[PDB]
């Protein structure tokens, strides 16, 4: 099966294309190529500042009848400065407008932390601390539920929520729609066994982000842990006649996760999709899980003083 059933009854492709740090002048071609080679899931966000260009690609392939809208699974995320109840619909509508869609398949709260609304995505006080919003995530969630009921989104979920935060939504008084997905960092150096087992046990599907360790993240050092260059992972890859990236993408698929590797390189977009013709053994899987070191590439460090900072909790 190339798709996983969500708790809203829809089927979500377990492989998608990520678009963080996809430059705007390259992402239209990247999404076009991805759709031509078989991808049906694109992961987007307003904060990435490239949704207009993603949308141009989607619209061209719809117009070309390469794909039907029904067959696509388009995901976007509500940024931190729009957690206020009265700003959620507008933010969604801006994303829809840019993507040139009339609905999203999934819309996520990007982070549990709300920030002061305004032009700035990371509003700072004069000492450099991020300025929080007093709007609690239960109220943001109610606003997300309204989007389902207005037909703008088919599913809602969360991202970078820890177990206590997931639990808070599942325990929300008068909860109407449960989160469909929790999108979190996951890779052999950050395997997330506790949080994944919890979410799956509640029927929330987990999407693994930065499955290659995000080597284009700002300031990445060669001397930092590198999944793509780990000789132990290379060794598994070679054993299977696959690339290290293909192993890194197949790994979460075999944990019943969704995975969203990013590329703007046509040959890599294509390579990255060639992950449905081999199987890692149970021993390969246990070996990859053993490389866990609790190493996080996306820790929102500028926001550790924020009330809802998610990564102080061990999971
Ligand atoms: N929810 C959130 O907070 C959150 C956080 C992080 C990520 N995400 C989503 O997850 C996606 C994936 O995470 P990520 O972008 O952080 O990093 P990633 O997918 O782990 O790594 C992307 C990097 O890997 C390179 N790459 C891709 N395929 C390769 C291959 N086959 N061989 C060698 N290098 C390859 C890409 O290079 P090129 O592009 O140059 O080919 C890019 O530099 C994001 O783009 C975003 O959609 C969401
Ligand atoms: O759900 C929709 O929006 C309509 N379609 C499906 O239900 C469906 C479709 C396809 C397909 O186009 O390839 C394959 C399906 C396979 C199994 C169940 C529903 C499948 S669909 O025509 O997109
Ligand atoms: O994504 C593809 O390349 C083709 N498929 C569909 O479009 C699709 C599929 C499924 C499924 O396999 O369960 C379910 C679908 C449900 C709704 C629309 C398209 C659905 S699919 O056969 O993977
Ligand atoms: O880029 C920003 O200004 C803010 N965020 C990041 O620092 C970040 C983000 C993502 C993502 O949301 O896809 C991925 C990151 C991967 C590695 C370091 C920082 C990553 S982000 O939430 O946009």
């Amino acid at each position: 099966a190339s798709r996983i059933l969500l708790n809203n009854g829809a089927k979500m492709p377990i492989l998608g294309l990520g678009t963080w740090k996809s430059p705007p002048g390259q992402v239209t071609e990247a999404v076009k190529v991805a759709i031509d080679v078989g991808y049906r899931h694109i992961d987007c966000a307003h904060v990435y500042q490239n949704e207009n260009e993603v949308g141009v690609a989607i619209q061209e392939k719809l117009r070309e009848q390469v794909v039907k809208r029904e067959e696509l699974f388009i995901v976007s995320k509500l940024w931190c400065t729009y957690h206020e109840k009265g700003l959620v619909k507008g933010a969604c509508q801006k994303t829809l407008s840019d993507l040139k869609l009339d609905y999203l398949d999934l819309y996520l709260i990007h982070w549990p932390t709300g920030f002061k609304p305004g032009k700035e995505f990371f509003p700072l006080d004069e000492s450099g601390n991020v300025v929080p919003s007093d709007t609690n995530i239960l109220d943001t969630w109610a606003a997300m539920e309204e989007l389902v009921d207005e037909g703008l989104v088919k599913a809602i979920g969360i991202s970078n929520f820890n177990h206590l935060q997931v639990e808070m939504i599942l325990n929300k008084p008068g909860l109407k729609y449960k989160p469909a997905v929790n999108q979190i960092e996951c890779h052999p150096y950050l395997t997330q066994e506790k949080l994944i087992q919890y979410c799956q046990s509640k029927g929330i599907v987990v999407t693994a982000y930065s499955p290659l360790g995000s080597p284009d993240r700002p300031w990445a050092k060669p001397e930092d842990p590198s999944l793509l260059e780990d000789p132990r992972i290379k060794a598994i890859a070679a054993k299977h006649n696959k690339t290290t990236a293909q192993v890194l993408i197949r790994f979460p698929m075999q944990r019943n996760l969704v995975v969203i590797p990013k590329s703007v390189t046509p040959e890599r977009i294509a390579e990255n999709f060639k992950v449905f013709d081999f199987e890692l053994s149970s021993q390969d899987m246990t070996t990859l899980l053993s490389y866990n070191r609790n190493w996080r590439v996306c820790a929102l460090l500028s926001c550790t003083s924020h009330k809802d900072y998610p990564f102080h909790e061990e999971f």
